[PDB]
């Protein structure tokens, strides 16, 4: 094949375009009259220049071999434009430096440029050029009429593709690719780059001993086929794979158990995830999630409150059955109200040590507030290690509509931005883990906010990580979704103490996110 | 010998030491070094070692051959198709073998004799009269590497004529009575390259050395997803020669070392309430195999009399300072100080009465704290006791967690807890332990913390009936103290040992039944004790 002997690659960036299902589609705006529809991504920038200009000198005699034989016989790059592609780059760019550089046009001819490129007017004579130059790669930088005839003709071995997180308008857009003729192989981290979110997939055309020596000495009824997608990935390195990572482990590994609950699990012991809050807000794309009633039950905690029918009076009803009549008989807590989940987060982070009565009371200035001591902590003296808060009160435990399951926030402070490690005994990972990440990310953000720093990792680190049967088939699924690019999230810059965030003060942006899943 | 990949195998122990240790053993590669007893090996069976020794000898790589044919022939300036290892022996070593794992399958058979003829034998098993004659054989063979399977004569005439590329020795941590050894290997003429992870096998720990002669369409997508990567701290490439000149350093000590290391290139510069200057870094996990090593740090030497005896005092509930001092064990000293407490606004607090700390939350969390010397029988919740009858009574329980971060108290603590919780996982027979802790000395804590909640977890499984398995470390504020930096490159470019075993009395059945004399570490060898400051 013509795109495999000459090494034919597409790259672009692609955003979302002005007009919610989600798709690979979804990312498809190339230009806006005649220019990017973006003002800068300085990001994808250093990633077009580093993949267009990169050379192996030691690889390129087995490429001048296959080219030779194929035809019967510093080094660069080729790199391919249309000619409006051409006219959009400034004068001080081109031609592209490091690169051979190829206009594609029928109305202007070598006579019309003043520079060090080649002019072809037909496709065949790009293939015939090739042929007679010495260069490492042949890349195809765009127009759309570019991309659209060379994906047409099958001469593209593999599209390197930008998703650009966000919207703008457009007036030409990357053709849809055929998921028959071209599968994502790999997918890399997240980044921001000028306010936002976006990632760099790649689609393609569908001693040594020693290590073997010291690996002389190397369970559960899942199949290969059941992670095909999953498994035909190269590259990894979306932060959700933090997570997906960790459900495939269990499942491939995890010890059978009974549990608490009578569905029985696989489980292991130990895991740590870290997500960079200043690159993305990692909410899982890989199935829908909402964020509503997971920040009104963080701003209950704030507030010190265990009065569940005020998340009820909500619409939240993450907590209605641990606050049943038969939930808290079955606890022994004959003589609680319903809903009276008893000294839980809230009471422990405002008022550690203080006696429970009820839900109702006033327990101003009773216990301590360890919210408070950790916030001056944070502001007077951030080099400090005992900034830690701790919901795990072993005296209140049986007082608990359940012991919490998030037992301390941890937090660390350089050089203006602050860290957060939180440990979590118990952690359901179809279900609550999800959650359990947006959660603490938030909180990490209002945590920095409050104390004028700017958040950096949250760390969550996984004590009995357990999946349950009944949600076996439902991540077999979410497994073989590749992730899109985070969103971000936005707060209300206003909001100076803790206490003072409303539901209002936050927005979660640029979410995009495969189809919702039933996990049971 | 790199012309025909000649290379040595071999395992060896601890040799009895003629009745007679200076004042403390120093330890080198040479403390491995037994080979034979009275023409047999001086253990009954290593079957680990057994299982490495078949799979090192007899793996071949078919499609590497042309390399090794073309260097022989080009060098020396010049069938069947099943290509198989050379294996060379020496006539005692031959002799020893039994008949039907005589001849050794899978390999050509080679044994160095004086008083042996081919006649005898086969043209399968070739017989050689010298050293030369071997070189010669291996000029007219097809073979993929020649292995050197020893007796002592075998090995010393091979390594003094420089015949031998690579040692592949297997350490056996234990003593035997031995009347052969292996040839001191010189240091300037070879060097470790790869250490194994460290296993158990027929009630010994050992591990694997080498030592050494003295689609890429997706290899690019690898280079661009780097596009974006990084003297960061002044800390310089030649400080870590040893350390970074290994291949493979899979021994579990590395899981220490690599976060020293981690630290001293990435770590954040900090001041600290101890006025020093730290690097630091924020979460890690180590996780190591009690099933397979005690995991006691080698690369120095560590004394655990104190830190064993401080576990007991937890155990008892104990506050008071002074039972430790009474037995010179002064860990928490300093923490006891009239300067101490008053600086942490302890006024009314007795020297050495360090308050609720973790002996107090584990037997009595919420009791009312009044003295060192009150009775709080019955006062308060036995976490103790609680996560005891947890692991018997309902062992899949998530719930198994010891927490000595009690809010309420930790003003009324010395200091508030480095190891903030433990949790506890119970499968198939085997108890597993996170440790949680928030604050983490690299150069002097972290090495007694390792030893620390690994004895409790063996003392913990011991009194439910349970194997150990894994001991999991998680670190928080992970920091090297700035006067640790110049102790801990020293100890980066030492070569861990095979490590150690603990042994518990198995008598004790109670957790608050055990004293200092139950407690035994056997086989640790371990490099020169390193003062940290
Ligand atoms: N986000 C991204 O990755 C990229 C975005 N862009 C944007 O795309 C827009 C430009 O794209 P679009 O308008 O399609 O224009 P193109 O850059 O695809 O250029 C089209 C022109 O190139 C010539 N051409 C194409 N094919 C041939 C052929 N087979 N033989 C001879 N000449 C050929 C013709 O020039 P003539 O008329 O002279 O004959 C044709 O009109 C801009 O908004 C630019 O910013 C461009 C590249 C990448
Ligand atoms: N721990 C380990 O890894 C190993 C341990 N062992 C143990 O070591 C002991 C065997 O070793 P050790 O006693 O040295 O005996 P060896 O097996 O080294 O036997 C030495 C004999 O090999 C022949 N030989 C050696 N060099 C030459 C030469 N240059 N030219 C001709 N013949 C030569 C001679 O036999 P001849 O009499 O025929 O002239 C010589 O006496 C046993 O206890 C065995 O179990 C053995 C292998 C490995
Ligand atoms: N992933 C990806 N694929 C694409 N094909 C394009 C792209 C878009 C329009 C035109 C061109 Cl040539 C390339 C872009 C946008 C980034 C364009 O960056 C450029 C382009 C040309 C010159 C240039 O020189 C200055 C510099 O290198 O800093 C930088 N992104
Ligand atoms: N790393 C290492 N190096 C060494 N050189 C020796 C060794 C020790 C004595 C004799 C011999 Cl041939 C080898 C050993 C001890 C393991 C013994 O291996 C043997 C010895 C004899 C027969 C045999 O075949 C049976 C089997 O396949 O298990 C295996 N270990
Ligand atoms: O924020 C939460 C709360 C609960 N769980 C899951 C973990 C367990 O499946 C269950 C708690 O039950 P126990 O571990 O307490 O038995 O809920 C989470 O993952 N996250
Ligand atoms: O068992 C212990 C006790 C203390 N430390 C270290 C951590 C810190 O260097 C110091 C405790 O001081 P703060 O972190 O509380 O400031 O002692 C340990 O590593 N392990």
């Amino acid at each position: 094949q013509v795109c495999d002997v000459f090494d034919i690659y597409a790259i672009c960036a692609c955003c979302k375009v002005e007009s919610e299902v989600f798709n690979n589609y979804t990312f498809r705006g190339l230009g806006n009259k005649g220019v990017l529809p973006w003002k800068c991504i300085s990001l994808d920038m250093k990633y077009f220049r580093a993949v267009t200009t990169y050379v192996n000198e030691s690889k390129y005699e087995k490429l001048k071999y296959k080219r030779c034989k194929y035809l019967n016989k510093k080094l660069q790059n080729v790199v391919v434009m249309g000619r409006t592609n051409w006219e959009s780059i400034p004068k001080k760019f081109k031609p592209l430096s490091n690169r051979i550089n190829v206009i594609l046009s029928r109305t202007l001819k070598k006579e019309d440029f003043d520079e060090d490129v080649y002019i072809i007017n037909k496709v065949e004579d790009l293939i015939v050029l090739l042929g007679k130059l010495n260069y490492y790669k042949c890349f195809i930088l765009g127009g759309s009429v570019v991309y659209q005839e060379f994906l047409e003709k099958k001469l593209i071995k593999k599209i390197y593709f930008t998703r650009i997180n966000s919207t703008y308008e457009c007036d030409v857009f990357f053709p849809e690719i055929n998921e028959n003729e071209y599968q994502i192989i790999s997918v890399s981290d997240v980044y921001t780059s000028n306010n936002t979110t976006l990632d760099f997939i790649i689609y393609k055309k569908t001693e040594e001993d020693d290590f073997v020596y010291f690996n002389f000495n190397k369970k559960n009824s899942i199949h290969p086929n059941d992670f095909q997608i999953y498994n035909s990935l190269k590259y990894k390195y979306h932060p959700e794979y933090q997570y997906l990572n960790i459900i495939y482990d269990i499942m491939m590994n995890g010890n059978k158990q009974s549990d608490r609950t009578g569905v029985g699990v696989l489980s292991k012991f130990g895991y740590i995830m870290k997500f960079d809050l200043s690159q993305y807000f990692p909410l899982l794309t890989t199935k829908k999630l909402f964020l509503r009633g997971i920040i009104e039950e963080l701003l209950w905690f704030i507030r010190g409150e265990t009065n569940g029918n005020t998340l009820l009076n909500k619409n939240v009803r993450i907590w209605e059955a641990n606050g049943t009549r038969e939930f808290l008989d079955n606890r022994k807590l004959f003589h609680r109200e319903v809903n009276d989940l008893g000294p839980i987060y809230g009471f422990q982070w405002r008022h550690f040590g203080a006696e429970y009565t009820n839900m109702y009371d006033n327990y101003e200035n009773k216990g301590v507030d360890q919210l408070k001591n950790i916030i001056n902590l944070i502001k007077n003296d951030p080099t400090s290690r005992r900034i830690l808060l701790c919901a795990w009160n072993v005296k209140d435990l049986d007082q608990m509509a359940l012991p919490p399951c998030h037992i301390l926030c941890q937090f660390y402070v350089f050089d203006g931005k602050l860290s957060c490690i939180m440990y979590q005994r118990s952690c359901d990972l179809g279900l609550g883990v999800p959650f359990n990440i947006a959660s603490y990310s938030i909180f990490t953000h209002m945590i920095a906010q409050v104390c004028n720093l700017q958040p950096a990792q949250f760390i969550h680190v996984l004590g009995n990580a357990h999946v349950y049967n009944n949600h076996i088939d439902s991540l077999k699924i979410q497994l073989n979704r590749i992730p899109y690019p985070f969103p971000t999230l936005k707060l209300n810059p206003d909001i100076k103490n803790i206490e003072d965030f409303t539901i209002s003060d936050f927005t979660i942006q640029n979410y995009v996110h495969h189809e919702k899943i039933s996990m049971d």
